[PDB]
């Protein structure tokens, strides 16, 4: 039973393992295999905060809601031990900036401490007339894609740098099974004109002193583009900046800007704070996550695809529900193949 | 009108400059001069983390709350200048426990969003299992410190590094009113029995993942003399060690093992800290603060005193407010003296 994974970044990983940590009793050879063009230190996942937020209202797909609450019962239940740190979880309370009022988050209940912002708190808002305050988590891009790696390379899972073609390139090479996990990528190897990037742009910046994320909303720009400050383990991020169908990965002066005028206004000890650097990523975006089996017809029998991908701007807060999924769709294929 | 201030510490600066910006329009020469035998980096200030918070209970003297208010109202009153950096002042949020529930602190006013701990957040205590959790502020002392001096120079209040021998020498030596700021010290030029050394000792530490206070309590251990874990802006306060009598300023082997037991056991994540430092210092403790005024009937006139001192584990706490009626006691030297 042989097993190609494609793309090295969260979600990749994260039914890698999910797949492999549950399956490698009930199966004789197990292999599996990472394929991917792009490695943990430069891949889309690498530019996230990583903070756990699922967007404001509920999803297309109601599901997702599921995924993204046990995404983060599972960090939680890690929040404390050695472990922590080196995956780069750790817990962070802050803000959420509104103009005007708002119904409450789906989700307000997974959070701990959710609450509104009372009147005190506003006034040090002066660009802003309402918020919530809770507290949640950062799962940081970085370190957990270089843990998820050590995990699956001490479970001999083996990594190879390339550039798949095709599915078909790789059935034929040899695999029972396609674990489609190639970000805002997918398209190129199965067009789906649902897919498009949501190009974003941070600056990571020097500010300890930043104890709390602040967010702030404007539909009149919409999500992922009103100016956010996410504290990181070892630096700030500072970003804001969300545009679809833009595929230039490369810094961009304007968004730079926007993005340091609006984190100055919200806060203004930033004048202060040292550029680290700047990145570009692009978050893969969908009206819903595609995670669902598909039998590709290809020579004398069919391989068996499984796709997970379209996670967007909240890859993070989901993967881990994801991953237990295309793990559940997973062990079908092996019922199925009366192998189960 | 010449005017000797005793003690560098929170104190003393804070009180020297109070009284410099609210009388120096009003009072042609008026001469200050800053006396101490130990500064800025070799005080007690500089020891506290300058988390803001007084003890649970009320107390001895309901103004000590007032003067709570007041700093913390003050404080947080200057939170977003593009100074609190310099400062070491911001923003902090973290948790209060407690093995029994308790009533709600006297100053959950004050302090941002202040709300009981849920089961949730709970959890993560499994020794502990009842608690608090709102916002606050923190002001470092070693910045706080370097802070008043560079307004207090260019006030051109004048600072000399000298131990004084007894009220006599100043006002010997020609000064007109004397604002002892003398800290745990203050016994050395006047007796006074109902002040003692709360020697405490702490550790600085590497975790910039803490982005949260954590504070424990307990009545059999008695106040900070419980386990507690401060974000600090470069670096992790860790401590809980309060010891009456004792007048050893030199750093404990099992206060050491006490400080990193009671933390790691709290925060197990701690097991990473790279220690960087650790201190001890004084709380200077009292039944009640003493600022009040005396005339020293030195030699041919009085010359006259505000004592300010005894400010417990809670001079940061309380400072402003402390300064602000040290000054209204200056104040109403000069109009019995007719210089208003
Ligand atoms: C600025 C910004 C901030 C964000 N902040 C957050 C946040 O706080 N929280 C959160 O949850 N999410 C956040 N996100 C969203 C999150 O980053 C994305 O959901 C997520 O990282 C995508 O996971 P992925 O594995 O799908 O994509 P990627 O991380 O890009 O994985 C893609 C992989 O696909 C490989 N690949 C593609 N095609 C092929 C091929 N044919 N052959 C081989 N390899 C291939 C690439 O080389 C790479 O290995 C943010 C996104 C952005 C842009
Ligand atoms: C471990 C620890 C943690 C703490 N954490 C906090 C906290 O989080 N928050 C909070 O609000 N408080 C905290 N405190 C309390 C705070 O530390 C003190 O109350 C404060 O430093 C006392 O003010 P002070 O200037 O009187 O003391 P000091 O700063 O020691 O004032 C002493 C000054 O007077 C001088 N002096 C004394 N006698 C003479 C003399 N004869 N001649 C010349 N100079 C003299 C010394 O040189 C020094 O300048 C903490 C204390 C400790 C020990
Ligand atoms: O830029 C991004 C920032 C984040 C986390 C913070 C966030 C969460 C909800 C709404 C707005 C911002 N997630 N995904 C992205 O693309
Ligand atoms: O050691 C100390 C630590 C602090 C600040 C944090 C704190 C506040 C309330 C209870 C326990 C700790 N203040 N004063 C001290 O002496």
């Amino acid at each position: 039973m042989r097993v190609v994974v494609i793309g090295a970044g969260v979600i990749g990983l994260s039914t890698a393992l999910c797949i492999h940590e549950r399956y490698h009793s009930v199966l004789q050879p197990l292999d599996i295999k990472v394929y991917a063009d792009r490695f943990t230190p430069l891949t889309t996942t690498d530019v996230a905060a990583g903070l756990w937020q699922p967007y404001l209202s509920d999803p297309n797909n109601p599901q997702e809601a599921d995924w993204s609450q046990q995404t983060f019962d599972y960090l939680l239940s890690h929040v404390h031990s050695p472990n922590a740190e080196n995956l780069g979880l750790f817990l962070i309370s802050g803000y959420n900036l509104f103009h005007e009022a708002i119904p409450d988050p789906s989700w307000k209940d997974t959070v701990l401490g959710f609450r509104k912002l009372t009147p005190r708190e506003l006034d040090m808002f002066p660009d802003y007339g309402y918020g919530w305050f809770h507290t949640s988590l950062i799962l940081e891009g970085k370190n957990y894609l270089q843990w998820l790696t050590e995990r699956l390379t001490e479970r001999g899972v083996k990594f190879f740098q390339r550039k798949v073609e095709s599915f078909e390139e790789v059935a034929r090479e040899g695999a029972d099974v396609i674990v489609n996990c190639t970000g805002v990528w997918a398209g190129a190897l199965q067009r789906d004109p649902l897919l498009q990037p949501g190009r974003g742009q941070i600056m990571k910046v020097d500010a300890p002193w930043m104890k709390h994320f602040i967010l702030t909303h404007d539909p009149e720009r919409g999500i992922y583009n009103s100016p956010y400050i996410i504290p990181g383990t070892q630096t700030v991020t500072l970003g804001g900046i969300f545009q679809l169908g833009n595929w230039s990965e490369l810094n961009n002066i304007q968004d730079h800007n926007t993005i340091w005028e609006g984190c100055c206004r919200l806060e203004p000890t930033l004048k202060n704070a040292r550029i680290i650097g700047e990145r570009t990523g692009f978050r893969p975006v969908r009206p819903q996550i595609r995670l669902e089996r598909e039998q590709l017809r290809t020579g004398p029998s069919n391989t068996e695809v499984i796709h997970n991908y379209g996670h967007g701007g909240y890859g993070l807060t989901i993967h881990w529900g994801c991953a237990l999924e295309a793990a559940k769709l997973f062990g079908r294929i092996l019922e199925e193949k009366k192998l189960s």
